[PDB]
This record gives structure tokens, sequence and C-alpha cells, in this order.
């Protein structure tokens, strides 16, 4: 148990918490090399920007690169995730949102949970998102922005857009917050953005409202997000389940491991 009482309180009240410097520069380098290799793999798990010039998102890199499997079992991620949820955990979703320098596109304002509830039959928000900065995150390269404390409202109901932006995953556009909702909410739940060097870890709640702007800077923003889910909270889909690359199916409890990534 590494999170302090203050850190757990911040997660409960504000919906997110930043752990700076969890991984060393050398460990970041190993992960970036594995990302460069994984970005070249062909398949439906690889989502391009709308302009087709770069990758926008990669799914399930932990099934293809050893270091990302190691990362997902590291006690530096699972320790904190287990403190917050107090249960056995497994990977519901593993993604890297690779927002390129010089025009990497935005991510619409949204909550995560309603998407998984309505698309995948996820019963409850008994999950936690764990971000790992593979780039330095600054005000300039399209950081995740949270509406602080906005998870306390619970789920803000909406229907999925008639047509989907992508047939490879659910882009948050499909379930985006309306301008009216965001305008009402922001007075009590102000915009905040964790900013820190690569190797930092960011935990955030599946019902916090979050989004991010285009990256006009000369610096990329590669953000890895592992969504850990309570093994007792496995999805119960209505129709055919979505692919395993986007929605995890192996509910074996993960056992944390210590030591450096390689
Ligand atoms: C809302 C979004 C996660 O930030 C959903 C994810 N793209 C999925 O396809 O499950
Ligand atoms: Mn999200």
């Amino acid at each position: 148990m590494q999170l302090t009482a203050d850190q757990v309180e911040k997660y409960k009240s504000d919906g997110y918490v930043l752990l700076e410097g969890a991984f060393s520069p050398e460990e970041v380098h190993v992960m970036r090399q594995a990302l460069k290799k994984d970005q070249e793999v062909q398949g439906p798990h690889r989502i391009l920007e709308e302009d087709g010039r770069t990758v926008r998102a990669l799914y399930a890199s932990h099934t293809r690169q050893s270091v990302f499997d190691q990362l997902s079992r590291s006690d530096r991620l699972l320790g904190p995730a287990t403190q917050l949820l107090e249960c056995d955990l497994y990977i519901h979703q593993f993604k890297i949102n690779t927002k390129r320098a010089f025009g990497g596109d935005s991510w619409a304002w949204h909550q995560d949970f309603i998407v998984w509830r309505d698309t995948d039959g996820l019963p409850a928000p008994r999950a936690v998102n764990v971000g790992v900065f593979l780039s330095d995150v600054t005000e300039f390269n399209g950081p995740v922005v949270f509406l602080s404390g906005s998870h306390q409202r619970g789920t803000v109901e909406r229907k999925a857009r008639e047509t989907s932006r992508s047939d490879q995953h659910v882009d948050p556009d499909d379930y985006s917050m309306t301008p009216a909702e965001l305008s009402q909410m922001v007075e009590k739940h102000p915009m905040v953005s964790p900013k820190a060097a690569s190797g930092s870890v960011m935990l955030f709640h599946p019902e916090i409202i979050h989004g991010s702007a285009p990256n006009i800077s000369p610096f990329a923003r590669d953000l890895l997000i592992i969504t850990y889910n309570d093994v007792a909270n496995a999805p119960k889909p209505a129709g055919e389940p979505r692919p395993e690359y986007v929605i995890g199916r192996d509910t074996t409890p993960l056992v944390s491991r210590s030591g450096p990534l390689h």
C-alpha cells in the first residue's frame, strides 16, 4: 500500500490522483522502444487519425510486447489500483492514445463508464483507469483535462449517437457530453490537467468527465491507459461481445510483481 491517506482522499473527492516519477528514465526508454515496434503491427487494434497520417490509438499492446505485459502486472500500478478498489483485478482495457506532434487530434469530453455499460454490459463502475505518461505531459501537448470531482454525480445518461465515428472502437465522440452539460458542470467541477514528466502515473475514475485538445506543439503525447476491473464485475453483454483487444475477457486475478521493467 503506497498511496497515502491524502492521495486516496484526493482520488475519492477529486476523481484522479497523480504519482510523479513512478518509472525511471531507463524504464520509459524501454517502453518507448516497445511502442515504436508495436505501432507497426497491422490489425484492427490499430486506430488511425482521421487524416490517416499517424496512429491515434493502439489496443492490447500488452499481448504483443513483453514490457507492456510486465508493466500491467507491476506493483507500482496494481498496488495503487488495489488500494482504491479493494478487490482482485484484471485488465478490462489496455490502450495507448498516441497524440502526435503537429496536429494530433482531440478526444471528446466524455465519461468512460456509460460506454462500457451500454456497449458491453459492464455492470458497475468498479474499475480504475491507470495512465502512464510515455511522454512529458505539459499544457502544450494536449493533456487529459478533468472536470475535478465530476465523478460524484455518477453517470450522466445519454443515448449513443446514431452513427459511430469508428468501427474499430467506440470513439468518445459517440457518447460526448453536451455543451450545456459541460457549461453547467464546470462551475463546481473546474478544469484541471495533471502535468508531469514521462514515467509519471495518473489514476482516474471511470465516471469523471475528461477530454483533451489537439496537440499543436512540436512534442508528441503518448499516453498509456490500463483500465483495471474488479473480477466480480465482469461484463455481461447482451449480444455478441466486442473483440478481446478492446474488452478484456480473461478474469484471472493479476498478481503484482516488483522490480524494473526490461
Ligand atoms: C470512451 C472510450 C474510453 O476512453 C471507450 C473505448 N474507446 C472503447 O472502445 O471501449
Ligand atoms: Mn476515456
